[PDB]
């Protein structure tokens, strides 16, 4: 038997942050992860947590909606809020609910400045970087930690977290 993950996000940093949370909670091997291209209603990147934990939410409904036969629904939506970068971690089994916030990061004023003229951080990173397509890859954490974290480490802790209904008491 496996339990059938789907992801609401085909960006592979994303889905190994995912699967590796879950086989560590579940065990190497337990967990089948199904990624899927859902919109989550709003645009990509929203300002404010409240806003980013809400596209995070519609993104697991509408996986939901297409995957209805599966065990779990997860999602890791990016939003900007107090000058800083994060991301929320969704995660539902059809009964009970996860979700945590993962760690922030503090922008440096001259990226803040773009992405608050409506640009999404990843293309300006690689601007920024000469990097391509950063966000998929080791992110603006992988660069600003000089590569002591990733976005997917980052992700990961935040993926752990949010299991913690589904594994205890």
């Amino acid at each position: 038997a496996m339990h059938q993950v789907i992801s609401a996000t085909t960006n592979p940093a994303k889905i190994q942050a995912i699967l590796q949370a879950f086989e560590e909670i579940f065990g190497e091997g337990s967990c089948h992860i199904t990624p899927v291209a859902v919109e989550s209603g709003v645009p990509e990147q929203p300002f404010g947590s409240e806003e980013t934990r809400a596209g995070a939410r519609n993104r697991v409904d509408n996986a939901r909606r297409l995957h209805p036969q599966a065990d779990f629904w997860v999602a890791i939506e990016a939003g900007i809020d107090d000058d800083a970068t994060f991301s929320w971690v969704v995660i539902d089994n059809g009964v009970q609910r996860g979700e945590a916030r993962s760690a922030t990061l503090p922008l440096p004023a001259v990226i803040l400045d773009r992405v608050r003229q409506g640009e999404a951080l990843g293309p300006v990173m690689s601007q920024y970087t000469g990097i391509d397509e950063i966000g998929r890859k080791e992110g603006a954490i992988g660069v600003f930690t000089a590569g002591k974290l990733t976005r997917s480490s980052v992700y990961y802790q935040a993926v752990i977290l949010a299991l913690s209904p589904f594994h205890n008491a």
